[PDB]
């Protein structure tokens, strides 16, 4: 049921048992509420999709046991509840992208992939430092000062790190940076980026990385070079110092490039 003009609030009856609803959509109606009675009636839910509406704040704990998909995309959301997620130890993809968030409470360690881009962060919060199973991340066009190294991080199997549009200062890479040896992607356009760390050639498994529209930056370090597995790094409106007008804009020809000046360089 989405795209209608449903509003404002949907109360389910508790007479009403259903247990075998597992996916359940209500996204762009004119929702000014989560849907009350949404744990006795709907008892074993899959993924929950509230995206677009106009919801006002999240009061009320969810009691899904087995939820595994919660979508609050684009809404009026500011402040969220300590608990509302306690008791949903299955989640796995939330998103929260397009509101006013400003603190992160605590998630279940199942939490996988999470989406919070657009709102209104001012540093990573440090309940989400410490998912064991943390695979995505996505946190971009929010206002994020620094960045903690790898070493603050708790997750293993990190392999994607979205932060463009964001404040970004000093790429911190010095302390133990072989944890992130998974990290599949990585993008750091338009921020205020001054250096790449050299220890960059220790992420030996990226394949994409956007350091573009970062004025003030200038060169690119040389052990870069190593990460043999990049095959997109786009270079738009990025006034390098080191020439590479005649390499062109490929990308696995600049690695290979960076590659060679290791060995020897005049």
């Amino acid at each position: 049921v989405s795209r209608n003009d449903i509003g404002p609030s949907v109360v389910l009856d508790p007479t009403v048992k259903c247990p075998t609803l597992k996916q359940f959509n209500l996204s762009y109606n004119q929702l000014s509420f989560v849907p009350e009675n949404l744990t006795d009636v709907v008892e074993k839910l899959e993924q929950l999709i509230l995206e677009g509406n106009k919801i006002s704040g999240i009061c009320s704990p969810l009691r899904l046991k087995e939820l595994k998909i919660l979508n609050l995309s684009k809404n009026h959301i500011s402040s969220l509840s300590e608990n509302f997620l306690e008791a949903c130890p299955k989640v796995e993809s939330f998103s929260a992208r397009m509101n006013f968030l400003a603190a992160m409470p605590f998630l279940p360690p199942s939490m996988t992939i999470l989406k919070l881009s657009q709102n209104k962060f001012s540093c990573i919060p440090e309940a989400i430092l410490n998912l064991p199973h943390l695979r995505s991340l996505d946190m971009s066009s929010n206002d994020i000062q620094y960045l903690p190294g790898p070493a603050h991080w708790k997750s293993l199997n990190l392999r994607e790190l979205l932060f463009s549009h964001n404040q970004i200062s000093i790429l911190d890479l010095s302390e133990k940076a072989y944890l992130w040896s998974r990290v599949e992607k990585l993008h750091l356009s338009h921020n205020k980026l001054k250096e790449i760390p050299p220890e960059i050639g220790c992420l030996e498994n990226l394949t994409s990385l956007d350091v573009s529209y970062n004025l003030e930056l200038r060169s690119f370090p040389n052990e870069m070079g190593k990460l043999s597995k990049i095959w997109d790094l786009p270079l738009d409106e990025l006034h390098l110092n080191f020439d590479f007008k005649h390499i062109g804009c490929k990308a696995k020809d600049i690695i290979r490039f960076l590659q060679q000046r290791l060995k020897k360089a005049v």
